[PDB]
Order: C-alpha cells, then structure tokens, then sequence
C-alpha cells in the first residue's frame, strides 16, 4: 500500500488540495473575528474548523508514512506537526491561548508554499550571523537591567521595580519609544543624574544597531 | 488632417504649454486655500479652473487620436486619462473626496516631465522584488490581527475590538508609534504578559524590515 | 605693501592666530549663556566680544586684497564675510534674532580648519545625487498639503486649518512622530478613513526615504 | 616560582575556572534583585561576593607577575584591573554608585572570552572613522544649543533653560523622540517660528546621521 499512498502525498493534486484549504481556513478565521458573523453561522464554521484539523492529522499521518524518520528531520514538517497539535488540544482545559495558538496554522500557506519557504529561509539564514552581537547585547542589557533596577527602582518600581520590568523599559527606551517625556525627565525629576545612564545607554544600542545592519548588508 | 494634429500634439510647444498650465493651476490650488482670497479671486479662479479642465479634456482627446491603443497602454498616459476624468464628475452629487481628488492632477508635473518620470520609475522598478517579502508580511499581519482581535478586544475595543482596528494598532506598533506607554502598558495593567506578544511581534517585524532595505540595497 | 601682507595674511601664525580666536569665543559664548557668569563678569566679555568682532573684519578686509574676485568665488569665504556681516549689525534695532545669529560665527572653526572642510564638503557634495528625489518629495508633500487641508482644517485647524500647518503636521506624520495617537486616531474620531489618507502618505513618504539613502548608498 | 604560576596563570583551567566565576557570580547579580530573594539567601551571596572578589584581586595579582609592563598595555587587562578596583572600594562613604558599578564585572565575559573580544573590537574599529562626523556634529549641537537658550530659555526653562537641558532637548529632537507634540508645538503656542529652528536643525542632523551610517557601510 505504501507506493500507492506514496504516489497520493506526492501528487500535485494533493499539495495543492491542502493549499486550497489554508486559504478558505484562513479566510474563515477573519470571519470568526465577527460577533455578527458568529450569531448567524457560528455552527457552520465550528465544524468546517474541526473538519479541516482532521484532515491535517490526517494528512501528517499519511506524510509520516511516506517519509518517515525523513519527515522529523525536516524544519518544515517539523513546524506543521507542533502547529496541528496545539489545534488538537481540546477547545476546553488548560490555557485558552491554546484556542488561540491556533491561528498559527495560517503559517502553512509559508509551509506549503515554495519561494515563501524561500523567502523566510533567506530571512532565517541571516540569523547565525547575528548571534555573537545578540548575545553581546543581551550581555549588555542584562548588566543595564540590573544597574536600573537597583538605581531607580525604589522610587519608580512600574518602570524598573523589578528586573523584568526594568528589560521592558530598556527595551523601551532603545526602540526610542517615547523615551525622555516618558521616562528620563520624570527620572530627572529626582535623580538629575539619570541622563548620564541613558544617553550612554542610547549611544551604544543604537550604534551596535547600525553596525550589526551594516554586517547584514555585506553577507 | 492626422499628421497636421499630430504635429500639433507632438510639438515641443504643445507639451510646454501643457507644463505651464499644470504650475500655474497648481499654484491657483494652493490660493483656493485662503478662505481670505477666495472672498476676492474666488471667482476669478473657479473659472480659471474650469478652463484647464477643458483644455487638458482637449488635449487628452487630441492626444489619443495621435495614439489610438498605444495610448491606453501606456501608464503615463492612462494616469492623466483617469485623473482629468476625476476633475470631470460634475462639482456635486455622491461623494466629496471628488472634489478633492482634483488636485491629484498636479501628479501630472511629474508625468508630462522627464527626469520626474524617470525617478518615478526607479522607484517603482524596484516594488516587484519585494513582492515576496510584502506578502510573508501582509500574511504575518492578518495572522496577528486575529490573534489580537480574540485576545485583547473585549476589554480593549478602541484598540483591538475589530480586525480592522487591530490592523491599525498593529500598523503603529509596527511603526514603532507610542507603542509601549501609548498601547502595551496599559494593556498589561489587564493583562501582564501582553509583552509576549508585542516584543517577538516587534522583532520579527523590524527584523523583516531591515532585510528588506539591505534587498533594496543589493537589487 | 601688497606682497608684505599676502605674507602676512597666509602665514600659518595668522590662521592659527584666528582658530585661536574662535575657540575662544566659542569658550566666551557657551558662559554668556550663565546668568550667573553674565552678572560678574559681563562686561569683561562684550568687551572681548567686540575686540573679536574687529580683529575679524580687519582679517576679512586683508584676506579680499589679497584674493581679491578670487574671495568673493570662494564658498568658505563668502560664508566668512556673510557670517562677519551679521554679527555686525549693531547690538540694536530690527530684528534680535541677529543678536542670536552671532553664534553662527563659531561656524568658522569648520571653515578655517581643514578635514572639517573636507567632511563637509564630502556631505554636501552628497546632495545633487538627492535633488530629483527632493523634487519628487516637495510636489507629494505640496499636493497632500492641500488635501488635507481641505479634508480636516474645518474640524481641526491647529493641525490642519492653513496650508503651512497641514505642511508642519505632514512633516511630523513623516518623522513617524506621535503620528498615531497624537493625530490620526483624533481626526478619526470624526472622519472614520482619515486612515485611508495617512497609511498611503506614510508608505509612499517612507519608501521614498528609503530610496533616498540606498542611493545614497552606491554614489 | 615565576615560570610554575607563569604555568598556573596561562592555563586553559586558570582561564575556564575565572569564566567559570563570572557566569555565577553574574547569576548570583540578577537574584540580588530579588528582596525576596535578599531575605532567605542574602548572607549567602554577600560572602560568595567578597569570595569573588578577592579571586578576583588575587587573579589579578598574578596576572601582573606574569606580564609586567605587557598588560598594563593591554586594553583588555586595563579594564578588568579598573572593574575589580571599583569593585574594592568599601561597600561604604562616597557615593553609592559605587556599589552598583561593582555590576560593570560581569563585562569581564567580554573580555575573557574571545569572538565577544573579536565582536567588539571589530565594533570599536568602526569609531575611528566616525571621528570627523562626531566633531562636526558636536560643533552643531553645541551652537544650536546655544542660539535656544537664548531664544527659548525666559518662557521655556525646564527645556531650553540652562545651556545643559537645551543639549537634552535637543539629543530628544534629534532621537526624532515626542519632538513636535512634546516641545516645538508648545514652542509655537508662544513663537510661531520656531518651527524655522527646528525643521532645519532636523534635517542636518537628520543627513548627518545617513551619512555616518552609510560611511559605515562602506569601510
């Protein structure tokens, strides 16, 4: 039976069936969004949705055959079988991001589709190349997070009372968002120093920043 | 009598003369703003106006016997069809932005003149290779938006209440717009681990970004 | 008498004598600012101040005798007589920004000292590559300018009621600055698809931008 | 005994047992953020501190022997002798900051550990070539910070007041951070010109930092 099914998984007919489907799924969760659209044909999309996750188990069960230790080797199969277990995960329970979690299968029309697997391969590949200056800037922001927490925490405990909070608000400020009217002049307001944290803080972010752009536009 | 029109049309003169009305309609546009000189000239230029917008029909009549289908199939000139026939929906009736949409016509400045056309073109020469990465985006957004719409639009339907206003919020965040004291803190008063959302959000997407200017810089 | 000062004025003590001058009233300018230093010592530095203001003509009296036309072909030299000019004005009448304007002599130092020159010139010379685009930007600004205008000024004039506001909110729009929450979600408040006006204006503005340094980029 | 420590100091258990501390004593830094964390455990990691820090001294004692006048040459032993002297300075008298400097150790994972070394020199290598640009720039700011105290300083002081905050407005501007709505609109309520300051001082800087940026990426 295997080369039978073998020849059913390969078929254009077949890659493009599952094609067809991600794009009326995906289309049928914007419509799911409406409160309106709900009331009229919420059953008719309950189980058009349960309908299609037996299909993709279906599918991954037919693809694992055909494959094998070949298919969870693979970064692409991998993904579409962690994104339709989480939609098999009882639409009750535990957390309900998992409800949520859910939408992530709209991600298989990238799976499913070449030149967008090209695409974000071309993205992922840039990645190992930036990993020493993330890790140089986690570094660095860790060390930051600490300083901050210890330095205006006490006073200002939203921003920088924890040293969770203080990441958030260095992430903050390094994306510049509303960095000085938000958080440097009121830190000013007691501590007139806090601008010779900052602006250091600034300088050197944004510079690695440019640098590590400038290393992807020469790789 | 073709060929007489047609090096009436074709001459250095005609097209001179067309560019010399643009700038001065356009300059007429930028008066028809004061509320002040339109209590003096408004007729005056109102008049003015109507006269151009025959002339240019004029012109687009005698422009297209000279070309016949060469003509609707070019985009320059297929440009100034569309947006002369917008100034000709009479001042009145159905929608406003009609006649407001007028004023388009100044975009005929860098249609009836080189150089402009040839900027013009360099940009939009360079929208096809970022065809691939637009779309893995605009697929992103649409994922995300559902994701938001169901997590945050009951207690937030300013922001999130609709898909479409989540694309908005998004779009802002994503332009890294207040993002943080303007949407995600508040947010996480209700519900603390919104950063979870928003900052992988935010990488991915500035991510993405990058890589599409350093494309850019490379094609 | 000619040759004895074209040996004085291009001698190396000369020049040095001069950014000797400016690094000292730039010293001298930065304590006028002091309200404190002004009530001692006030009277010590418009003294010093006029002094500088003599030894500069009398230097740019010699320097045209001995350039002659050749100064006056001199963009560094035209800038020096421009900038002398103004900070002789007398200390009344007209205008004060003239009295402020003065500061612009400390421009100097990059104009008597080379490599800033150098630098200098190497950015400006970056310019002529940008001025199709400039041109480009300056006519999409001018046609959105009017639009919004007439859309908006009605309902919001601090933003949009002149064309010249709808110019400086264009522009902040442009710098992504406060845009959303600062303008857009206001107007929406009162004209729903204000979003249908900005979202474009903010593509087309920051794609352009774009464009702009990648060409930048390659010359 | 030179050569049997010269034999202790250069090797491979000598360098991983120091990395060794750094990731403990760095992990050791985030939980001293925790008051919780201070209340169980807090005599534990003060001790596990000082341990450290004389290791860390006693290191460096013999890192001395070992290369003499060669390391007082070298960037990286500099620091890690200026990081540990902070470091010994008694938890006591002085200034506090002191005690939260002792952080900047943890940097030492840079400097112990190579590729992070490689990473940031091949950062710090960039500067050198930025120098023309960074002295160009700071000439600007500081006459511009100039010309605002003394155009906005009597109605504006918590902004433009004193010759410092105009240079912490405008490093906000120039971070294109909350600069219309935050300072040049309220500007305007009482100079309606002002936006001939800022608009210009916007785009210079604006250009500059393109230029640096693009300077980077070519060298």
């Amino acid at each position: 039976m295997y080369l039978r099914i073998t020849n059913i998984v390969e078929s254009s007919f077949f890659t493009k069936f599952i094609i067809y489907l991600i794009v009326l799924n995906g289309i049928t969760m914007g419509l799911e969004t409406s409160k309106t659209f709900m009331q009229s044909f919420g059953v008719y999309t309950t189980l058009f949705n349960q309908i299609v996750i037996t299909i993709f188990t279906i599918e991954i069960i037919l693809r694992i055959y055909v494959h094998r230790i070949s298919f969870f080797k693979d970064p692409w199969s991998l993904f579409d079988f962690f994104v339709v277990a989480i939609s098999l995960v009882p639409t009750s329970s535990g957390f309900e991001i998992l409800r949520v979690l859910r939408v992530l299968r709209l991600f298989r029309l990238v799976t499913a589709v070449p030149q967008m697997r090209k695409i974000v391969s071309a993205l992922i590949s840039v990645i190992p190349g930036m990993l020493s200056v993330i890790a140089l800037m986690t570094l660095f922001f860790y060390i930051f997070a600490i300083m901050a927490t210890q330095l205006f925490g006490e006073r200002f405990p939203e921003w920088f009372g924890t040293l969770g909070e203080s990441f958030y608000t260095l992430f903050q400020v390094m994306t510049l968002d509303d960095w000085s009217d938000g958080i440097v002049r009121p830190l000013m307001e007691v501590y007139p120093y806090a601008w010779v944290f900052f602006i250091p803080f600034i300088f050197v972010v944004t510079f690695v920043m440019i640098n590590l752009v400038v290393a992807i536009c020469v790789d």
